[PDB]
């Protein structure tokens, strides 16, 4: 272990520091008539921790709760 | 760690401060006539960090609460 | 940490600053006719900190209160 | 932080004099005929800060009171 004047590193540990810290992109779109709607297109993209995606399930009731 | 006379450095700062203040864009546009509405648009765009979308969620009622 | 004589700095400062106090724009058009009116468009445009968009939210009662 | 002999800097410092004082414009058309009025168009427009639209938004009502 030597100390470096410059934080530049491998690619590693930007992967980890992306990955900790969790990515969510959610796109919907919802189109509507007179008061009544006629289509609605939701969707979401989802990259983080595994750590998080039991929190996400059972928060929408996925995991065992 | 060597202190720099510059706050420039690399991307991982840029990404990690964008994400964690959190951004969010609402667009919508709202058409009626003689008092009636005959269509409504509505759509936002999210990116933030993971913590306040289970927040986001449970106030939209999908979290556990 | 090395202070400057100028303020002249990176655009994440400039970033962090826009949206903190908050944008909003507000454009809408009536039109009547007699008394009674046959069109009404409203709309707005908002970019600010995810912090207010709960305020917002609940003041429009979609947030939970 | 060196004091400076012309009160010259960036574009911050103009955006935030521009907005924390406010703007904003009406503008309306009022036609009428021996008596009673055929149309009548009003309109205004907008930008300041976030916190005087939540007290804009109280007296119109939109805002919890």
């Amino acid at each position: 272990a030597v100390e470096k004047t410059n934080s530049s590193s491998s690619l590693a540990e930007v992967i980890d520091r992306i990955l900790d810290k969790g990515i969510v992109i959610d796109a919907w779109v919802r189109v509507s008539l007179v008061g009544i709607e006629l289509l609605a297109i939701e969707a979401r993209i989802v990259i983080a921790s595994v750590e998080t995606y039991l929190k996400y399930a059972e928060a929408v009731g996925l995991t065992q709760s």
